[PDB]
């Protein structure tokens, strides 16, 4: 499918992102096209096809709320869609649509240049492809740049190299195997569990212990279902008018406030229920590191109390950093997999990897003899997929340029020298630190409506001015600043990639003060930003 030459609206990625901007634009009258690197439509769940793939939101949160057609006739099955299903579901929403004669798949684009002269911004591809676009819409992603460490033997190794974030698409058998797992976030949480059912030897090579908490996924109940479908729209106006887009109970007592006895009898009723909710449990879970750690250490003894050898336990406990200030990861039979006699943890704190070698991975300690190593590793974050775009704005300053020391946005939406162009759910915006469906939804709309208004008023250059993005950023930092968010090298700061900039990147005032904030800005003719 070829792309056009000329289009109102150009878009980059058809994730749940991609897809809705190309639906909206086209409810809106306006032409518009999508640029896909993937074979087909997805995003995430094309890419991330490990065995466990499965969202931590759940699946009743998880999904579109634009169309009414879509929550009647879609029917989740349990409380956390696995991979397959959401890909399922994402394929009957491109269906319903007819969406993918917008798009032209395995395609990826390479350079994006604005040009002053006309308004418009011209984009060029690996195949050639050409495109003159008035807006650029960038929907490439959060997490979609795979990222592999540079470790010093990997390109000998003689076995077969998987890395989650590009999974194979046909399933891969491991039967037999002695696998390595590098990374124990929450790909490698969700796909450990079951390398081990197949492996005759799974390694779990861990660095720094994560917390995770039980999911209790369950089968959701048809009848659940057809109450929820009656009141649909109540219900997702409800998450949207909350700090994280989803149906968090937001706990009013602070955690030293209350007793030894209170605080382990509520957090036992989070820990039978499951699910990430535990996270506000108490308001200063995240604000202060003595309430944070009340906190963690009922974790911690749970650690304990689940696996059986004490020695092995410890090593899985958390340590060095705040609760809930990495993605606190859901677990379904993680920590039970350890008993195991055919699963080993692999502490790389105290035996780091010095290489890998042909046969397997070697510490300080001991080499591991492994017919397959799977990299779980984890991606180049929020600003990754951008960077391997060559995106040249006003003056022809790289967006590389400009973001080499972070970042730089207003409201996350866009960046001053850069008119025309559009980040969805990104830096400088609520993100991943909400339900990403109601993150992505607010971010699409806004802007299309932007657009339209542009193409209302006869208006065609559409830009940040630089003092409010100054004062975005600034305000950014300030905010994530009384979190103890900053306090730890995790991909929200970007500290997982060597040589990038640490900087905790993302809104953290929580979903429903940014939209109020991006409806105060729209309503008042797009304040912050200079239109011509
Ligand atoms: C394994 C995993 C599970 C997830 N689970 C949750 C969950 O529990 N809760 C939640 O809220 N969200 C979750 N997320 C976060 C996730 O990023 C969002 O939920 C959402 O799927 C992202 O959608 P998107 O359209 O914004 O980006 P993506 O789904 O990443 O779509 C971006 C697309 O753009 C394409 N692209 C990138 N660069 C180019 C290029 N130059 N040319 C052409 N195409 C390009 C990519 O191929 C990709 O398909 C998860 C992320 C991962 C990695
Ligand atoms: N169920 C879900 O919702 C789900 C599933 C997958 C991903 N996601 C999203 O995408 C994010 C990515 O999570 P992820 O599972 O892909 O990975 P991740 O959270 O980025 O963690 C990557 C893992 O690899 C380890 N690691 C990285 N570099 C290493 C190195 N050089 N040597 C040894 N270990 C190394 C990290 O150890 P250290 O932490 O100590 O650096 C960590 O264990 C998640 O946090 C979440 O936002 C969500």
């Amino acid at each position: 499918r070829q792309p056009p030459e000329e289009v109102d609206v150009l878009v980059v990625g058809a994730g749940f992102s991609g897809l809705y901007a190309l639906y909206r634009l086209r409810e809106l009258g306006r032409s518009v096209h999508v640029i896909e690197t993937a074979g087909d439509v997805g995003g995430v769940w094309y890419w991330n096809r490990y065995p466990g793939a499965r969202c931590d939101i759940e699946s009743i949160e998880y999904c579109y709320s634009f169309s009414e057609e879509v929550l009647q006739e879609w029917n989740w099955t349990e409380r956390y869609a696995s991979q397959p299903e959401i890909l399922r579901y994402i394929n009957f929403v491109a269906d319903k649509f007819d969406l993918r004669s917008g798009i032209t798949f395995h395609t990826t684009v390479t350079a994006a240049a604005f040009d002053e002269a006309t308004n418009t911004w011209t984009v060029d591809t690996n195949h050639g492809d050409r495109i003159r676009a008035r807006y650029l819409i960038m929907a490439s992603g959060q997490l979609s740049v795979p990222q592999l460490p540079n470790f010093p033997g990997l390109k000998d190794f003689a076995g077969n190299l998987y890395h989650t974030g590009n999974w194979p698409h046909e399933p891969v058998d491991f039967s037999g195997q002695r696998v390595g797992v590098i990374g124990t976030g929450s790909s490698g949480i969700q796909v450990s569990p079951q390398i081990a059912k197949q492996a005759a030897e799974l390694f779990v090579f861990q660095r720094t212990p994560h917390f995770a908490v039980p999911a209790r996924n369950a089968p959701l109940d048809p009848e659940f279902l057809a109450d929820l479908k009656k009141r649909y729209a109540e219900f997702r106006e409800e998450s949207r008018n909350t700090p994280g887009g989803t149906h968090r109970y937001q706990g009013p007592k602070s955690a030293l406030e209350v007793s030894d006895e209170e605080l382990v009898e509520t957090l036992e009723r989070y820990w039978q229920e499951g699910g990430p909710d535990i996270l506000a449990a108490y308001r200063d879970i995240l604000r202060d590191r003595d309430a944070n750690e009340r906190v963690a250490e009922f974790i911690r003894n749970k650690i304990r109390n689940t696996v059986r050898d004490p020695e092995v336990a410890e090593r899985l406990v958390p340590k060095g950093y705040p609760f809930g200030t990495k993605k606190l990861i859901l677990e379904i039979d993680y920590y039970e997999m350890f008993n195991r006699d055919n699963v080993h943890l692999v502490d790389t704190l105290s035996a780091p990897i010095e290489t890998i070698t042909p046969r397997g991975v070697r510490t300080s300690e001991r080499e591991y003899e492994l017919d397959s190593l799977v990299l779980a590793t984890g991606f180049d974050a929020l600003t990754g997929a951008l960077f391997k775009i060559d995106i040249r704005g006003v003056g022809n300053v790289a967006l590389k340029e400009k973001w080499a020391a972070g970042p730089r946005t207003y409201l996350g939406l866009s960046t001053a020298g850069f008119p025309n162009l559009f980040f969805i759910a990104g830096p400088g915006s609520p993100s991943a630190l909400s339900n990403m469906l109601v993150s992505i939804e607010q971010h699409v709309e806004w802007v299309t409506d932007h657009i339209a208004y542009m193409f209302k008023n006869g208006l065609t250059r559409s830009e940040a001015v630089l003092e409010k993005e100054d004062e975005w950023v600034e305000h950014v930092n300030e905010i994530a600043d009384e979190t103890l968010y900053p306090m730890t090298a995790s991909w929200y700061t970007g500290a997982n990639v060597p040589g990038k900039p640490r900087v905790f990147m993302l809104y953290v005032g929580g979903f429903h003060r940014y939209r109020q904030i991006c409806d105060e800005v729209a309503a008042k003719g797009y304040e912050g930003f200079v239109l011509t």
